[PDB]
């Protein structure tokens, strides 16, 4: 699976 | 609000 | 052009 | 985490 | 299907 | 333009 | 509603 | 950044 | 395949 | 066009 | 919800 | 890298 970033604080990982 | 990056030079969010 | 980015190892672009 | 709705019944939430 | 909201007025579906 | 809706608290419009 | 462009020839809209 | 296209009328940028 | 279009310059085509 | 396609029961086109 | 599809091998669910 | 599939005839890869 790919592991995609984005800032929410904390850098966080979407997993798809 | 979710921040993305991406290349454009410098790393801009791309904020949500 | 964009360059995103997402783990798969390594972290990749993905240019736009 | 954003939460964007779609009707699916109910109107879900999906979580990012 | 799913079907996701958007104002354009009235808020219409966009069905999935 | 279309007005996208998520959760953010309120939510908030996504405007495209 | 929003029409994108597409080439498919012909460039078509697709709308939203 | 990209701009996109999409007829709004008049046919509007969507920048990135 | 579908060729998207967006100006980076130029118009260039994004092509699926 | 291209044909996405998506379980929803049987696996449907999205067709674009 | 609605399940993708895509190679990751197998072929895996995205569901939405 | 993961592979989404379309029919465009045959169905061909597309790859991320």
């Amino acid at each position: 699976a790919l592991v995609f970033f984005a800032e929410d604080a904390a850098i966080i990982g979407l997993a798809v």
